[PDB]
């Protein structure tokens, strides 16, 4: 009932994946589709004219915030932009506080990128508008566990079936230890019937607190059990039966056509990005990379979570 | 009579708090309060589309800079920005007079804000096009100047009536010396039926040219005496029968160094308790940021209205913007 | 409408991209929005659009140039500034920026010092891109708004008649003016005749004047008259209808424009300069009629738009 959430969804903060629900997590994916299909046969996307923005990236962070603007402003909103910029020189004197309550009166949102932890919960408690996290030094960036979830459920929908017989495997690739981009989706997955298998070198493995909200999470579904996690340190175990490949960001782990070469038909590569040597470039004529469709993916759910939290009368829904 | 003096303020340049007379206050006052509604009332507010502006920052001023772009966006207008950058970086050895020529050609308006004193004088003869001086370093500002004086109105209206029974006190405490904010306002001020007490540490008083333009400006209009201008050096006398309560920012830069910097940070700061022997009426105000001046606790305590203050610079420059830009005789 | 349909979605890098019937388009549309502009009317031909900027090096005058063009159109853009190759990039290959960003957007302005950067770019992105300045000195727009002002005060360089001949002086740094190759190149394609005017070792290229040498050929107007060199302005500034002063950087003076060193030019004759000035042109100049740097400059913003609107529209014409 998109009316029953968007009234829910309406002036709420998105910091962590864990404040989006079951009900908002599906009209965030439905909103999602709407615009990819609006946006892809060139019809007019502005859902959301009439607000003015403040994003503020206070560190270098040009791929995130090129994207929340470009959906801004394909929603027919404006924004002004603190970019370029760090937590001292932004705050020269000012408490966080004061900064954001001063920030709040001038606009309808604010999209906050801060490497500080502190900063961002000070900010919404100090905001009197709402703020999108979109990324912090605690791995919180629900954007990025919202579009790497839109791209997996667009390639298997029936994760959302929550059926004991349709169960989706993914392998998680690289540095799992500092990868906040893996304990998040791990987080969002973990509600679903899911299976992981964590590859890695021992010294940037899991870390225990991650798997510990996998195993509460699969056993508040019924879905744990010894083959709901497995731990390999080598591509040809750990990339078996698995529907998604994820590799993570920065030698003992780069993806080639030859190591492709026992997956499933249908497995597809994600990859947050930017790469270095983890995918070699002969992987993306590959039909199972999609990488760069999942960065794509970014520009339609950050316009589905704008429309959803800052639509004010919302009548004319997306078609 | 708001389109008499619309008509007269299309496409004024607004560099000083002195090319605002009487009438276009009143204008700016009576217009700044119909954005406040209108905002606070969550109605459209694109009253100026079509506009396309420049904003060249050429110090770091992020808080006047955003308060200029938001207002210009809640127009229904867009901008260029120029930012994060320095007069030499931006200009890189061309004259300010060739630069403006050109980018007066591009926009419908400019607002500037740049340290030098003369590179302003020079854009306003060079612009084809009209500026909003957003600050310089001469210590013009005159849409905060416009934003105090809103503010001040909004709590007690008589200062526009020029009643020689109805006066207006006001305590300016902190640095007086470097407080350009004081002086702007001051001269502002001065203009109606208002006392001042200046509250300083002796180093920082108020500049004696500051005293004379207010000494001169009151006895223009009948209002001068000699409990006009009153000095304290403490919070217990200087906050005594005042309406408003104006405390300055201490800025580390404007000292020799940080020694002397210290030993006037904390010469005034205000609380709970320094608020006891205040009228009921009183009104803390603040430029912003804040360092201590004024304790947290104060945030809780109705007299405060320094976020208000902050808030209504949205009002104020969306409504200059507005008289200045507009093609058109409306509301 | 039979241009602007082959336009659509081109990328523009070179001046050599643009030919004959696209020259046309570009400085009939550039006129409709000087008119449309002058007259205070509506300009929003190109609405709905989201462009990104990308300026790796400070280029401030053409950045904004081309920010206005987009919002008078009615479009939005966003911008990536005060960064420098290294730093944009961090370690990421050109090819996998721009495949991406080119998802966002509907075309990207780059100026970038890097020559290979921009190849790389529309070798990479989805998009149409609009070349805003490289180092190879490729900076088509400059070219196509130096060429509007002329035309405006000498429209018989698209006659390609044999009688109506324009003569132009070229002063300066012509070594590195990669302004003046780039118009030399466009010039050439009519019936036009070059004064190059310098010191020594900053004379044109060689490579240069076999570009005009062979355009000049192409089209039956090369003689030994088409191209001359001079060391001083008295003969330099001779019997041409264009005067134009370039920049000297002093990382890489002998001719100064005054009212006194154009006493013996024609009547006709006018003065351009792609911008800044030092000493090259005295401000006593300025109030001399035959000086047009400044409207060079305004005009920037019409042939901008016209770009803008000839490749991104996908839609009435722009009317006065
Ligand atoms: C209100 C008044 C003080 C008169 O004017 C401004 O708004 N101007 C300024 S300058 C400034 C500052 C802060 C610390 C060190 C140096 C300069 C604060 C702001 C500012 O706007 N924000 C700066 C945020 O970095």
């Amino acid at each position: 009932d998109l009316d029953k959430i968007m009234t829910k969804m309406k002036n709420k903060s998105v910091i962590n994946i864990d404040d989006v629900d079951d009900e908002e997590l599906l009209a965030i994916l439905y909103t999602s589709k709407q615009f990819e299909k609006i946006l892809k046969n060139n019809e007019d996307s502005k859902y959301l004219e009439n607000k003015v923005f403040c994003s503020v990236f206070l560190e270098p962070s040009t791929r995130t915030r090129c994207s929340f603007d470009a959906a801004i402003l394909k929603l027919g909103s404006k924004v002004l932009n603190i970019t370029d910029m760090n937590s001292t020189s932004f705050y020269k004197g000012e408490t966080v506080e004061d900064a954001f309550k001063i920030l709040s009166t001038y606009v309808d949102g604010i999209i906050y990128r801060d490497p500080s932890k502190k900063n961002v919960d000070i900010a919404v408690s100090s905001s009197s508008k709402p703020i999108i996290n979109a990324g912090n030094g605690t791995g919180e960036h629900p954007t990025q566990s919202l579009l790497d979830f839109y791209t997996i459920h667009n390639y298997f929908p029936f994760i959302l079936d929550r059926n004991i017989n349709k169960k989706l495997n993914i392998a998680f690739v690289g540095d799992l230890k500092n990868g906040r981009t893996v304990h998040s989706l791990s987080k969002l997955l973990s509600r679903y019937n899911v299976s992981f298998n964590f590859v890695s070198c021992k010294s940037l493995n899991i870390p225990k607190d991650i798997v510990n909200t996998i195993t509460y999470n699969l056993k508040k579904n019924n879905f744990y059990s010894d083959d709901s996690i497995k731990y390999f340190d080598n591509l040809e175990e750990g990339l078996e039966d698995v529907h998604i490949i994820y590799m993570t960001r920065i030698n003992a782990f780069i993806l080639s056509n030859k190591t492709l070469e026992n997956t499933r038909d249908d497995t597809k590569i994600l990859h947050p990005l930017p790469r270095v040597n983890e995918i070699k470039v002969e992987v993306d004529s590959n039909p199972k990379s999609v990488y760069f469709t999942q960065a794509e993916n970014g520009l339609y759910v950050r316009m589905a979570l704008l429309y959803l939290i800052f639509s004010s009368t919302s009548s004319s829904h997306p078609q």
